């Protein structure tokens, strides 16, 4: 189905040059080792066209499970995928409940129980299957769905796993909200360390993060940035890590900081950060997008 699925907004603005380049790239072999990084980061810098995303963040994934590997302990258990959806998934309610709110403007995943909100449950059900401890987490569908988005039922499934485990992110969805907690101080930290004046502001009509920023961590963007958005930030995701993240939310903070400022109760400022701070207009977003790229710790 493709052509509707990828049927969003863009910020990728690719140049045909650019798509060639890639062309060239994704077919000179590909299990190879790792291709030169700074061309791969420095060509998903210039633009990742959208028809071919797909197979560049499985690419990507590829090249960073050669320059890495992970332990056998935390790896996930071995079932195929197929055999994963022959068991009974304990989150069903859960799950179902949620496929209508998971991009229920978009035409694939629109239509009541269709092809989309159908895979769209495969997926969240299968992976609730595997990695039980975390199960079913309102949200790892937005993951899901991106995913599913720009790439077969089952080549998404395999990144899903990839991203959740390898790039180490199924970590935030536990229960316990251990791991949640501590990204939350990170990013509150952070804030300190580089944009002093907007943490004192936060940090006087006593905002934390927890308030804004969950959300943006737990979807990765997706529950409130465009799809185009969200897209970009997965190219970098499958490159950098379970980081671009802070740079993103680091980076869109102080994008419009000139803005909080003004603003002196929660009410206010608040309703701000959550409702306004993601309507931006590509202009505003070409450019943090980018911030992030060359954005330094």
């Amino acid at each position: 189905h493709m052509k509707v699925k990828l049927d969003y907004e863009e910020v990728g603005a690719c140049q045909k040059e650019v798509l060639i380049t890639w062309d060239k790239k994704l077919l000179n072999c590909r299990a190879k080792i790792r291709c030169d990084m700074e061309d791969i980061h420095t060509l998903l810098k210039e633009g990742v066209p959208k028809s071919r995303r797909g197979e560049i963040w499985q690419f990507l994934a590829l090249q960073y499970r050669l320059r890495h590997r992970l332990p056998n302990k935390q790896q996930p258990p071995d079932i195929s995928y197929k055999e994963l959806l022959k068991q009974l998934t304990a989150q069903q309610h859960a799950i179902l409940v949620d496929l209508g709110r998971t991009f229920p403007t978009h035409p694939y995943f629109s239509v009541q129980l269709g092809p989309g909100q159908l895979s769209l449950f495969n997926l969240l059900k299968a992976y609730s299957l595997l990695d039980k401890e975390v199960g079913y987490c309102q949200g790892i569908s937005f993951v899901a769905g991106v995913l599913l988005l720009h790439m077969s039922e089952e080549q998404a499934f395999e990144m899903l796993k990839f991203l959740m485990y390898d790039l180490g992110f199924r970590k935030q969805y536990r229960p316990d909200m251990m791991s949640l907690q501590i990204q939350m101080y990170q990013l509150s930290r952070l804030l300190h360390d580089y944009h002093r004046d907007l943490y004192n502001h936060l940090e006087e009509n006593e905002i934390s993060p927890s308030l804004y920023a969950a959300p943006w961590f737990l979807t990765l963007f997706a529950s409130q940035f465009s799809l185009g958005f969200v897209a970009r930030v997965f190219d970098i995701i499958f490159l950098q890590g379970t980081e671009v993240i802070f740079k993103v939310a680091l980076s869109l903070l102080s994008s419009q900081e000139t803005l909080i400022m003004e603003c002196e109760s929660f009410e206010n400022i608040v309703e701000f950060l959550k409702n306004t701070l993601p309507d931006m207009n590509t202009s505003e977003m070409e450019k943090i997008i980018t911030q992030v790229f060359e954005m330094d710790i």
